[PDB]
C-alpha cells in the first residue's frame, strides 16, 4: 500500500522496540525486588506499544468508517495499544506514591471507561455523535489527571523528596501529553479530519513515544524505584 504515514508507524516501531530492550537490559540486571517491579511494568509498556505499531506498520489495525460523506481511515490498533500501556503508567504512578488500592481500582476502572467510549467513538458513524463519546472519554480523562493531580501529589508527601520530586515530573510529563491526546483526536481523523492522517500519525508517536520511553528513562533512571 505505502500509505504517507508509514514512516511514522516504522519510526515508532523502532523506537519502542530500542526503549523495549533497554529496559530490558537494564531491569533484568537489578536485584532489588522493589525496582524489579518497576521495571517490569515499565519495561512492558514500550512492549506492548511496539507490538502494535508493528502491526499497524504491517497493515492490521486499520478500519474505514463511514461518516461526513467519506470512507475515513481509523487506526484501532492504538486502543489495543493504550486499552493496556495506560492504565499500566497509571499503576507505576500508584506504585511511587505508595496508592491505596481502592485508589487504583477507580483510576484503572476510570481508564478503562476512557478507552472504550474512545474507541466506540472512533467507530461511531453518526458524525455528531462521535463527539458525544469523545466527550465522554474525554472527562474520564479529566477525572484520572484530577486524580494524579490532587489526590497522588498529597501522598506523595509521605514520601522522601527523592520520591516525591520524581513524582513530580512523571505527574507533569503526564498531564501535559494526556491532556493533548484529546486535542490531537478532536482535529484529527477520528474527528474534524482538519489534520491530515500523515501529521496525526506523526503527533500521536511523538506523544505515544514521550509517555511510554520518555517516561520510562525518567522513571527507571531514578533512585525512587527502590524498595
Ligand atoms: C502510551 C500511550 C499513552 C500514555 C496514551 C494516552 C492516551 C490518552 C490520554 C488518550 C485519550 C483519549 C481521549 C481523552 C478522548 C478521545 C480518545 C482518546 C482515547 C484518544
Amino acid at each position: 500500500t505505502g500509505r504517507p504515514e508509514w514512516i511514522w508507524l516504522a519510526l515508532g516501531t523502532a523506537l519502542m522496540g530500542l526503549g523495549t530492550l533497554y529496559f530490558l537490559v537494564k531491569g533484568m540486571g537489578v536485584s532489588d525486588p522493589d525496582a524489579k517491579k518497576f521495571y517490569a511494568i515499565t519495561t512492558l509498556v514500550p512492549a506492548i506499544a511496539f507490538t502494535m505499531y508493528l502491526s499497524m506498520l504491517l497493515g492490521y489495525g486499520l478500519t474505514m468508517v463511514p461518516f461526513g460523506g467519506e470512507q475515513n481511515p481509523i487506526y484501532w490498533a492504538r486502543y489495543a495499544d493504550w486499552l493496556f500501556t495506560t492504565p499500566l503508567l497509571l499503576l507505576d504512578l500508584a506504585l511511587l506514591v505508595d496508592a491505596d488500592q481502592g485508589t487504583i481500582l477507580a483510576l484503572v476502572g476510570a481508564d478503562g471507561i476512557m478507552i472504550g467510549t474512545g474507541l466506540v467513538g472512533a467507530l461511531t458513524k453518526v458524525y455528531s455523535y462521535r463527539f458525544v463519546w469523545w466527550a465522554i472519554s474525554t472527562a474520564a480523562m479529566l477525572y484520572i489527571l484530577y486524580v494524579l493531580f490532587f489526590g497522588f501529589t498529597s501522598k506523595a508527601e509521605s514520601m522522601r523528596p527523592e520520591v516525591a520530586s520524581t513524582f513530580k515530573v512523571l505527574r507533569n510529563v503526564t498531564v501535559v501529553l494526556w491532556s493533548a491526546y484529546a486535542v490531537v483526536w478532536l482535529i484529527g481523523s477520528e474527528g474534524a479530519g482538519i489534520v491530515p492522517l500523515n501529521i496525526e500519525t506523526l503527533l500521536f508517536m511523538v506523544l505515544d513515544v514521550s509517555a511510554k520511553v520518555g517516561f520510562g528513562l525518567i522513571l527507571l533512571r531514578s533512585r525512587a524505584i527502590f524498595g
